[PDB]
């Protein structure tokens, strides 16, 4: 330790002392930004998750507070002319929160609800999510209150070009590599890359989510679903004494890209997917979905945009249960993978799953499991894999896109998948060891919180706390 | 001509009631974008209401005004520094680069614990039109930090200033953004920040104003605001009071800082007598006026000894002190009132006394000294009010002259700087009158200053394609 | 002294016949390098022939001249932009950076469908020596696009200007290349391009001239070329016609644009009487001359209504109109002819009438107005011809004064700019006479302008190592 | 040959003629820098070592003289404030000696003895040492007369930040990549990286020796000691007819990272390390150090900062000999590894090792063996592995750190170790082949000098001698 003298708070502390210090830190965050509700909530949640670390050494709470101030925030006017010839002014943002582990990394959101508080909350959390990938990536977030909905393609191009005319000044392949998010998909990434390239007169990996013809990476559509299965597989080996997906009945909720590619990789590991779901209900195959059946489901949902119920016209064994969740299926379920939406698995759902024998839950979606549902799982000793780690496959592959751009070499699909699998392996071990080191063995949720923070905190001190 | 007409949705003349509703719509839009920036919202409201005569001629100006209210760029940044105890401190730094249509972003830096984005946006937005009025090619901006200089050692201020400029230097430059001093940022801080900027940039340029005259600074900088106030009132007296001047005028001055002191000196130069100075303890009064020698004595008490104005009674047998009273209460005739102390220092009752005491004109040395009720009293009495937005702009005008001297790599004599400052205030006073007359508020110099400052920016913004 | 002698293969004096063959070999070399650039080849040929007296004293000047004929840098670029219908349009943009020996590249931008590299190289090459003649530290350049502004909306011109400057900004700068206006690039386009340059560079500098006075522009810009023409002719009359002046002179002016209008204004200031203006439709004639009040009316018709000169007869009871005739046909005594309309507007037949009507001097406001046959007639008649390369350089002279004001961050009064323009034209007229006298072509101001412009560049090129 | 016309001296020359030309070159160097004793001595030693090359073509002597002038030297004021609040001014340096093969590369030294002569001497040799690694790296060296002794962590932080505030202007990932040296370890690299990152607003490999959490490489602490053992192992196989470290008693001098990890790799190859030494004396184990014993010694020297005599408290069989060198130990020695300091092995010590049966010497430190000692070994037929190649493992791994940074990909420890071993293998072959090509067969010292020089000399001419 070469930075000990810099910190006012140091040494061990009791749980009650840490609770008081956390509340003091929260009040300090509030006084600095009294009306940033989302950011304040995010700081409070992450701080509470790190209480075991703060008890061992109070310096970590100070570092946490120091990390809570963005290194740089750029807000800028974005003038653009709509198709009617009228000048429009929108607000643009790039929160460059932390660059300790690498260049600022995080998506861009174009949505009318976007403001500084929301981007700070997402950007702050992205620091530790990117940390967990093991890759050299910092944390950031940006976007605009520009609303793409109802706008023509030309209007989106006009906005993307004017937005990037300013953003290019603050980003770069070794500085800040933004990505997509709500309102920023392939269309917007492409428009922004063209403008960035024209202004910079350079072809670099300054954005991720690019098309494979010009710097993009394979496995991007599959990354999140595959990464979820990888993480759960490695947790089963590392925390369930050599257990595996093999022979496991896998109940999957959702019918989107995450659920589809999660089911494929489960079958690759010898598991049996038995359910898919949408807002209309869930479908169930007693003997599981084959890959060929998953392929049929993909075209119905992706091309025909149909409901899951249409699948029964293709399988004679398929059953459809209207207005029910996948957790209601009357069979034994060994693994539950919520891959649909937030708070989709509640206390009642968790109780059913425990009664049906599920040994582990993997969060494919964002915050799928309610806090009450988590409590039942902890009592039942059912492992919960946190989404911040289990669904990090997308950001992991965004880092692999940077590697390919830095190497000016496009990897084969097999190679990208191999490194994604290695990333989830190292991430799962880091979460387990972190939980064990702080005497919350098996609490992967705590392990993910600790592992992400500590790599940033220690690197911050290595670099002189600047 | 008009090459940007097609870009604006609102256009054409509008009635007074219609303009009132449109302004209210504009305010609501500003509120939704920044719902809790109280100071910025009110600043937008005040300036918008002051421009209603313009909006009635063409609603396009309201849309331009709304467009100008969004900063071109805001940079907020972490400022880590180590205090004398060896402990790491983190403060928030800001630079609001609001508008650069007329020139590089220009505006002071404030180091005070109350600093936040709303306050800096309010000051920076207003700085656009203040700098416009100087006739010089300067934009508008404002920055600073919630760093609290109170209780800090010189070394800690040095450490913070160097870390603050380590990030700020990346966003400023002699042709880009030229910051200056403000509350908490004086000669000490400007010097510390200039040293760091020079070291990192490996260049010697006019990237800050307020520099010492030994390395790029300008003469007349301490005197600029007080002199400029007297110049402006002098020119208004000539043009709107039929050749009147400061000659023979009894001038009640509030405040005892640099603005009040150098305004007093210039009043004497123009043949008037300053009769009062004041601070929080009260006001002092000389029935036959303060001489330049007496003003110098009072300066030493306030600037070196940091004493109260009452101390002056030890030096003058004729001086009278009135505790806990404002200078407007002085029991004598007052022809010119120059509020140079603080906001809302001249209220409705004060305006009424001054009218009865023979006041013909008010020159605002401080910011918003005269309350709205006081302004109504003066307009009914036909007492001219010279708005602070123009009358106290002498300081920023000389900061622009500092930039000119740096760009020319030539230090002007004090006489040359003083002449150009006087010429600036002359053209500014004429622009305010002409704007007021053109929009049928003849003699309303408050409206004229609002209009003249806004229109030069709005028209140049359209010339440049509204980018 | 001479430190670059060893670098040149050709050196020493040569006979007139030897120079003729050397010039042809130089021309053949230029043709082989650019065989189809007709305008550039002819421009090189004309200037080379005008410099034959110099080449005879030392053939190295021919080698220097040939070296100068290759641009230091030419940038051609695609300009994609979206029209009001939403359709992608691609035009070609150019910037010919011909020579920077005396200072940053300087020259206008032309937006016209006929624009190509040959035309821009011809104009840019001549711009080197024209800017040289102003005495100011300016190089030579030219740029533009085949974009056709006619039929385009203001918004479409804005889109093109912004896309055009998005690439051009990468190659220009206040100390590198300062473009200006030309055909198709006026106040609208300069403003649009300035906005885009400012946003991308994040700086406020004098990287374009022709700006509006509210943001870095200069007074006297509209009047500069017309005023400069009259200044130049006035000095030539004093120096070569034994103290003669514009006083009492009847001046036939061709054209009705800004050059002719402000030339007429300055003639009246000097006591002259302008008697004609002309258009594509014909010419108008006032027997007793146009007063400034009358010129003001013509300005409104031509600049605001953009009507033809025949409209003037509705306002003057004495005005006469002659369709399909040039102003030189006017039936009266003519003492001064000022062609300010177009190339080859004054032919041999026109010159003979003007001599018969008593013309003592011709001043070229336009470019190449006088045909080669017409020049011979005037030389035989001993009527002085003031070359356009010097006489119409007032515009570029003031563009240089705009750069000085930007570099100084100080706007000059109109009086100061006018005084400096007049002094420039005085030194230029002296430079042309002295250069002509030194090479034994006394009184040939056309050759004097060629020689004086070339030599300052040629000598400085050698000072700088011929790089 | 496209640069022949540029050189005044050319063609073959007799041995006596080469000696006269070398002496003129030395005098020319002296007149240019009459008081830079170390630099003059370094130029003289290398020039004499390259005499066989100069005899084949005198242009090489002219190239060598041309290389002796640095491309660029930046010396600069370094102002910083100590913990008492007092302004201190130190001198900073960066000698950017040659960039023919790649960006300037070399360590930074913070020590009160530092001056221009020492840095030119170290930087000049660094050119050819880096050449031998086969990696695309130039040569340089820098530092300051700042004395870390007696300074607090914060004072070192203050100096490092001010030092990098100027240095950052002259370095970069493709221009100059500094590294550590005496007085510049993990603490200083971390502090300087933090300052460089903040000022440049970028995350790149502009320093090596970084921590693996942010751009660092595995095997970096072990690289020089491991590389020394790899090199000697290959020389034993190639020049001692298939011999190896197995069963060899290895006397190691020094107790720093080089000596510790050299002992570690010796044990991997079946050898027996018997001694360690420091300024206080040397310790001796009759039956050798095990890895557990080396692990204890590492903790004493690296954490406790104690003298080697402390080891006797943990091993009953260890012996301590005050104020004596490890070469005096009374036993048979098969391999000598001087890994402590310059001129640590003198003529008398070499005589003892020959008497005790030493068959090969591996130079871990810089210039460890005196010229008199080298003569003893050459007469005795004891092979000397030159430090210029044998201790280049550290700079080799610093090049692998650069590759990983340029690839934005962290290699496994196994991958780094194999590439280090392959580099040392090719280097040992290059030294033998170069010595053979210039008819000094078996003179590995001469071979290392020739192989490093020729790649730079030929590449310099390829690039127009600019
Ligand atoms: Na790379």
């Amino acid at each position: 330790d070469y930075t000990r003298s810099l910190f006012t708070l140091s040494g061990p502390a009791t749980a009650s002392e840490v609770e008081k210090h956390i509340q003091n830190a929260i009040e300090f965050v509030k006084r600095r930004d009294p009306d940033q509700v989302q950011f304040i909530q995010a700081f409070t949640e992450v701080a509470n998750g790190l209480a075991p670390v703060f008890q061992t050494d109070l310096k970590y709470l100070e570092i946490f507070l120091s990390l809570s101030e963005p290194e740089r925030v750029i807000t800028f006017k974005v003038p653009w002319v709509n198709d009617a010839g009228k000048l429009m002014i929108n607000r643009g943002f790039r929160v460059q929160f932390n660059s300790t582990l690498g260049p600022y990394k995080g998506g861009l959101r174009f949505h009318p609800s976007v403001n500084l508080s929301i981007l700070k909350f997402l950007g702050f959390e992205q620091i530790f999510k990117n940390s967990l990938t093991t890759l050299a990536m910092g944390g950031g977030k940006g976007g605009s209150d520009f609303d793409p909905k109802g706008k023509s393609d030309n209007e989106v191009r006009s906005f993307c070009q004017s937005f990037m005319t300013e953003l290019q000044r603050h980003i770069g392949p070794d500085t800040d590599v933004p990505a997509g998010d709500i309102g920023v998909g392939e269309r917007e990434i492409g428009f922004m890359y063209g403008q960035y390239k024209r202004l910079s007169n350079s072809s670099t990996g300054t954005l991720t989510g690019k098309d494979p013809k010009w710097g993009g990476s394979f496995i991007r559509p599959q990354a999140t679903g595959y990464g979820l299965v990888f993480f759960v597989q490695y947790i089963l080996n590392d925390l369930h004494n050599g257990d595996s997906f093999k022979g496991k009945r896998v109940a999957i909720s959702g019918s989107g890209n995450v659920a589809q590619y999660a089911a494929d990789k489960v079958i690759d590991f010898g598991g049996i997917p038995i359910t898919f779901s949408d807002s209309s209900g869930y479908i169930y195959e007693p003997n599981g979905f084959t890959k060929e059946m998953v392929t049929v489901l993909m075209e119905l949902k992706n091309i025909q945009r149909a409901r899951v119920s249409e699948f029964l016209k293709y399988s004679n064994t398929a059953k459809f249960f209207p207005n029910k969740k996948a957790w209601d299926v009357d069979t034994n379920v060994n693994v539950a993978l919520p891959c649909a939406c937030e708070n989709e698995l509640d206390k009642a759902d968790a109780e059913m799953l425990v009664k049906k024998g599920c040994i582990i839950v993997g969060e494919g979606a964002n915050m799928p499991t309610t806090p009450e549902a988590i409590s039942v799982f902890k009592a039942a000793k059912v492992t919960v894999c946190p989404g911040k780690a289990a669904n990090a496959g997308g950001v992991a592959v965004s880092g692999l896109e940077m590697s390919q751009n830095s190497q000016r070499e496009k990897w084969t699909s097999e190679k990208v998948l191999e490194k994604l699998q290695d990333i989830m392996k190292n991430m799962s071990k880091a979460c387990q060891e972190a939980a064990a080191k702080y005497n919350v063995h098996g609490d992967i949720i705590s392990g993910a919180n600790i592992a992400g923070f500590l790599k940033v905190a220690h690197s911050y001190c290595d670099q002189g706390c600047v």
